[PDB]
């Protein structure tokens, strides 16, 4: 909602239909779907709506953005994907970091977040410190998914729910492990792992326990244990949100 999506060229969008097909082929190859996760959020992630600064611009693989702390492993992602970025020299990097994130979440099983090109190259990284910190708790949450970005607490819990790909490791965040015990396959297993409680072998992060104590986050954890059609619903809206971030609007 609220979008003016900007015309591109014909060969523009061929380069991402073709595009969009080779990184199913790399990501999936790779094993490499919730690092490029990560890689589209924590670009997007630090839009600032107040202030019209940030999200996905194309800044994140920047040396300068690459550095900040909650970006590190980041640098992995960017190298693995250069490659295959030369081969597509029309597409803006943020709009293939944008279609990475998407098709990453598409390879792993989950639903198919519409996507729109057209985002531009900004020459300058957004200031370190917006992205959101592991540590703290709901009210943090807000500040920064809802003060900053303009989001939803719907969209907070939904896109809490990217956790169910992927882990932690310990020389990158210092967390270490898989939410879930099917890492490579998007499903609901995030949001019934938090209910259960610490099973041995599986991370809850502070930020994610956050979300079964607060009385508008906890209604939603319950609903996507429940009903996986729910949470996919939700979670397409969230993301294609996330990833259009200050841009057609
Ligand atoms: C809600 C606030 C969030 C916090 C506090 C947070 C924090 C973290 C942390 C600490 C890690 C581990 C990094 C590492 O040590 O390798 C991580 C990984 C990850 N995050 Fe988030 N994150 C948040 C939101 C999101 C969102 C919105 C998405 C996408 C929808 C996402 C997707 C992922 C994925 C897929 C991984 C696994 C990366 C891998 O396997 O290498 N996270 N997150
Ligand atoms: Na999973």
């Amino acid at each position: 909602s609220g979008k003016s999506y900007p015309t591109v060229s014909a060969d523009y969008q061929k380069a991402v239909e073709k595009a969009k097909k080779k990184l199913r082929g790399f990501i999936a190859e790779k094993r490499c779907a919730p690092l490029m996760l990560r890689l589209a959020a924590h670009s997007a992630g630090t839009f600032d709506k107040g202030t019209k600064t940030g999200g996905p611009f194309g800044t994140i693989k920047h040396p300068a953005e690459l550095a900040h702390s909650a970006n590190n492993g980041l640098d992995i992602a960017v190298r693995l994907l250069e490659p295959l970025k030369a081969e597509f020299p029309i597409l803006s990097y943020a709009d293939f970091y944008q279609l990475a994130g998407v098709v990453a979440v598409e390879v792993t099983g989950g639903p198919e977040v519409p996507f729109h090109p057209g985002r531009e190259d900004k020459p300058e990284p957004p200031p370190e410190g917006r992205l959101p910190d592991a540590t703290k708790g709901s009210d943090h949450l807000r500040d920064v998914f809802g003060k900053a970005m303009g989001l939803t607490d719907q969209d907070i819990v939904a896109l809490s729910g990217g956790h169910t790909i992927g882990a932690a490791h310990k020389e990158r965040s210092g967390f270490e492990g898989p939410w879930t015990s099917n890492p490579l396959i998007f499903d609901n297993s995030y949001f019934t792992e938090l209910l259960s409680g610490e099973k041995e072998g599986l991370l809850q992060l502070p930020s994610d326990k956050a979300l079964l104590s607060d009385p508008v986050f906890r209604p939603l954890v319950d609903k996507y244990a429940a009903d996986e059609d729910a949470f996919f619903a939700d979670y397409a809206e969230a993301h294609q949100k996330l990833s259009e971030l200050g841009f057609a609007d």
